[PDB]
């Protein structure tokens, strides 16, 4: 309904079933992208040139071409204590877990 | 309406109203991503760990959190001859123009 932005989402690992292997943390502030990517896209929309092109194409062909979508543009990692694929409990940074910024792609 | 994948698209510059500033090309093959991040039986959804976390959360709470989006994972550049600030034909390499591949983000 509204323009593309990041929304807050706590994820409990025991709800998703990741607590079989994740010892810490019990969950995390993963956040989620939502909102519209409508013409004209501003600097804050973190758009790609293709998202700007697709924006115009959808205006004239809304039946066949979708608008660009609101997806994470910057993801960060979280440090977690977990069971390895070698049966070892390790403290490693687990990539692409947290939304830092949203954008139109 | 269908499973996340890259689709073809030819963008004609006169149709988008850009024939005035882009001296060449007249258009190009931009492609677009479309489809639901449904994780089908005989397909490989390229997905970040966030998009996997968001999928799990969506399946357990569909009314609260939307599914991750079918966004471009790889984009490529195209070169264009455009009209300068001072009205002169200039060759510039336009980044993030062509969709090379799609995935769930
Ligand atoms: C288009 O894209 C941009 C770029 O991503 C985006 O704007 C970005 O907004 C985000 C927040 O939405 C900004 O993120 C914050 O930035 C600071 C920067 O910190 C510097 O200093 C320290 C110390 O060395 C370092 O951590 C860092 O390396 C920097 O040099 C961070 O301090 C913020 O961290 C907090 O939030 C994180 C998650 O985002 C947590 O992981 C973290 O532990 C921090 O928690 C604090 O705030 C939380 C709320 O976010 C809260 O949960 C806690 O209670 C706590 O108080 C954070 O990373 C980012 O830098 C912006 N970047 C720019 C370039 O402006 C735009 O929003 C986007 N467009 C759209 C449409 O979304
Ligand atoms: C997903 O896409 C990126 C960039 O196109 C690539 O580096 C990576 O190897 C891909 N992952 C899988 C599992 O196909």
């Amino acid at each position: 309904k509204s323009s593309c932005k990041r929304h807050p989402l706590y994820v409990d690992f025991s709800d998703v079933g990741w607590n079989d292997w994740i010892v810490a943390p019990p969950g995390y502030h993963a956040f989620y992208c939502d909102g519209e990517c409508s013409f004209p896209l501003n600097a804050h929309m973190n758009a790609t040139n293709h998202a700007i092109v697709q924006t115009l194409v959808h205006l004239m062909n809304p039946e066949y071409v979708p608008k660009p979508c609101c997806a994470p543009t910057e993801l960060s990692a979280i440090s977690m204590l977990y069971l390895d694929e070698n049966e070892k409990v390790v403290l490693k940074n687990y990539q692409d877990m947290v939304v830092e910024g949203c954008g139109c792609r």
